[PDB]
């Protein structure tokens, strides 16, 4: 691992562990390394060959194909008291939370593209059988050149299934009121939840709801001017009841989501300065 990577700065750390820049020594292709202590991990997964690994290797390895909305496990290495995983680096790239904090709240146009683009990813996901379960922007990274949006984080992950999940290690004030309420939700609800609070927080600065109080009555308040469609969108994806939320369907159909600008349209009209 030593010889393979040279290792860079500190990008960041916390409960997901520490994940530093790195460069791939045959290629200089930027990589992120990320390092979790084992006894840090509770939730563990098998390789096809039976190998005892962490769930997000699983998760990861499970969604790490052609498409470029989630950032790609490019490989992985056990250690004695941890694990390092080796991912893809986008450069020049900045998280969404940054993003946000830089800029304030993001113009509608702007904030359309990259919500459709987090959808795009969040779909893709769930259709190679994984739940995010922490969709939030500091697990999106800017691709600043390209205009593309990519999930990053899958320690908090699970297989996704069809029945209910007990558990939860995701951010609280994504977490949806089922959760809060009753330590039970499902999820593809949860997740549009957890994107309603993405959408809001896009468009207005800050996230809607700060107090679990404030979570369980799910009443709205707009901060910053924001169109009618988008507030509906919105309110939608935060209905109270998992049920009244909209499908991906619904959300992509929404009359907020036409007409949605290209990744390298979005880059030229509002990244590149
Ligand atoms: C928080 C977290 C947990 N697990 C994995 C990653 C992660 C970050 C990554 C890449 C892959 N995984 C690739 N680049 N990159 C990255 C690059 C610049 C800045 C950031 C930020 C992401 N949000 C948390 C702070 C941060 F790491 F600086 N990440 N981040």
């Amino acid at each position: 691992l030593e010889s393979q990577y040279q290792v860079g700065p500190l990008l960041g750390s916390g409960g997901f562990g520490s994940v530093y820049s790195g460069i791939r020594v045959s290629d200089n292709l930027p990589v992120a390394i990320k390092h979790v202590e084992k006894d840090r991990i509770s939730d563990w997964g098998e390789l096809p060959n039976g190998t005892r690994v962490p769930m997000e290797v699983v998760l990861l390895k499970k969604v790490s194909s052609g498409f470029s909305g989630v950032i790609r496990l490019l490989d992985w290495f056990e250690r004695p008291d941890s694990f390092v995983l080796i991912l893809e680096r986008p450069e020049p790239v900045q998280d969404l939370f940054d993003f946000i904090t830089e800029r304030g709240a993001l113009q509608e146009e702007l904030a359309r593209s990259f919500f459709w683009q987090v959808l795009e990813a969040v779909r893709h996901c769930h259709n190679c059988g994984v739940l995010h379960r922490d969709i939030k922007d500091e697990n999106i990274l800017i691709d600043l050149n390209r205009g593309e949006l990519k999930l990053i984080d899958f320690g908090s992950g699970a297989l996704l299934k069809d029945t209910v999940y007990t558990d939860f290690d995701g951010t609280r004030v994504y977490s949806p009121p089922e959760w809060i309420r009753y330590h039970r939700y499902h999820g593809r609800s949860a997740a549009v939840w957890s994107l309603g609070i993405l959408l809001y927080d896009m468009v207005c600065g800050d996230i809607p709801f700060e107090h679990d109080e404030e979570i369980i009555r799910g009443q709205v308040f707009f901060r910053q001017r924001v169109s009618s469609e988008c507030q509906h969108l919105i309110r939608w994806c935060l209905a109270l009841r998992p049920s009244d939320r909209p499908t991906f369907e619904e959300i992509q159909n929404h009359p907020w989501m036409q007409d949605v600008l290209l990744p390298q349209e979005t880059a030229e009209i509002h990244l590149h300065s």
